[PDB]
């Protein structure tokens, strides 16, 4: 996250870190045994880390649970990034508490102008690289479809939305992918892609979770 703030320990209780020897992506806990992330975060050997603040220090609220299965969306296209969503099942259910909690799926799609919370452990620099150890947060509005398409001609599908600031300076970045965009207490987006980070006229692009609620519910119900 570039241009954000320190969230505070466990103030984003649905945020997970995906670890394969190291943090590589975020995710969102949506019930005691399932996480939503980005399809482009797929790999084998995932351990889900819940209750994290500093990802390099055991602070006492973590739960580390290996994945039993991952399910990439059937229509994910890694070239276009359309349908950039996957589900990860935990081998055992997380113990839910105030610091490890699921986030509700949306009942409706959020509109341009809605203010949301984006979070992650990604790079905090638009030029160069610095990672944080603690979770970072950014408040940002959803942008209109027309301004998103104007920013990225020929690239924005009906399964994507932009959020952030056309002036630049505040954005998601490398290592935030797969993490949450939460608006009014519902998971509306997944950190997906952009052109660099925090550049002028290049806001972050996010998977539009409301389009996937049926797929998520039906997949969970049979897996
Ligand atoms: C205490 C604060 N609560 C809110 O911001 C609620 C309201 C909220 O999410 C948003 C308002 C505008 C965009 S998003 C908080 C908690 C955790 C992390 N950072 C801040
Ligand atoms: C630049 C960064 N990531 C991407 O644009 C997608 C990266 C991508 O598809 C892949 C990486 C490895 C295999 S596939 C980003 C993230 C969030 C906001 N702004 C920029
Ligand atoms: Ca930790």
């Amino acid at each position: 996250i570039v241009g954000g703030y320190t969230c505070g320990a466990n103030t984003v209780p649905y945020q997970v870190s995906l670890n394969s020897g190291y943090h590589f992506c975020g995710g969102s806990l949506i019930n005691s045994q399932w996480v939503v992330s980005a399809a482009h975060c797929y790999k084998s050997g995932i351990q889900v880390r819940l209750g994290e603040d500093n990802i390099n220090v055991v602070e006492g609220n973590e739960q580390f649970i290996s994945a039993s299965k991952s399910i990439v969306h059937p229509s994910y296209n890694s070239n276009t990034l359309n349908n950039d969503i996957m589900l990860i099942k935990l081998k055992s259910a997380a113990s839910l508490n105030s610091r490890v909690a699921s986030i509700s799926l949306p009942t409706s799609c959020a509109s341009a102008g809605t203010q949301c919370l984006i979070s992650g452990w990604g790079n905090t620099k638009s030029s160069g690289t610095s990672y944080p150890d603690v979770l970072k947060c950014l408040k940002a509005p959803i942008l209109s479809d027309s301004s998103c398409k104007s920013a990225y001609p020929g690239q924005i599908t009906s399964n994507m939305f932009c959020a952030g600031y056309l002036e630049g300076g505040k954005d998601s970045c490398q290592g935030d992918s797969g993490g949450p965009v939460v608006c009014s207490g519902k998971l509306q987006g997944i950190v997906s892609w952009g052109s660099g980070c925090a550049q002028k006229n290049k806001p972050g692009v996010y998977t539009k979770v409301c389009n996937y609620v049926s797929w998520i519910k039906q997949t969970i119900a049979s897996n």
